[PDB]
């Protein structure tokens, strides 16, 4: 086996122990174990370019110590279209540590509630998060702008 790193656009820094003949899917689904992501919220990037989910590491020069970015697969004070535009909007599903709470209301997140995640990779409930990016569109935790791109 081996490991690579996955960064986010905070800096943080995943370690991944991986094998060269997994597909990107797999790595999702590693990446989603770690942290939660859903694989349909990760668009993996590396050496400026997009990598498709059926591929496998070793077609894409992933030798070991290799590091991808994740960013948000997407389609001041931020309007409602701007937030929509910059983040990933979508229902709750805990899956089977796993608890995770939004961080502004300290409330557990709950199946089925209505939460956004920023493309600093940081989850919240829509409800909440979007009266602080009407005042700022920066992250509450990391500052990050929701537009900043790379
Ligand atoms: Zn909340
Ligand atoms: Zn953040």
């Amino acid at each position: 086996s081996m490991q690579i790193f996955v960064k986010t656009l905070t800096g943080k820094t995943i370690t991944l122990e991986v094998e060269p003949s997994d597909t990107i899917e797999n790595v999702k689904a590693k990446i989603q174990d770690k942290e939660g992501i859903p694989p349909d919220q990760q668009r993996l990037i590396f050496a400026g370019k997009q990598l498709e989910d059926g591929r496998t590491l070793s077609d894409y020069n992933i030798q070991k110590e290799s590091t991808l970015h994740l960013v948000l697969r997407l389609r001041s004070g931020a309007v409602q279209n701007t937030i929509e535009r910059f983040t990933f909007p979508h229902k709750y599903k805990k899956r089977r540590d796993t608890d995770e709470k939004c961080t502004i209301c300290l409330s557990m997140l709950e199946d089925g509630e209505d939460v956004r995640r920023l493309p600093c990779m940081h989850l919240f409930h829509q409800l909440c998060v979007d009266q602080w990016l009407a005042m700022s569109k920066k992250c509450p935790i990391c500052r990050v702008d929701i537009e900043t791109q790379l």
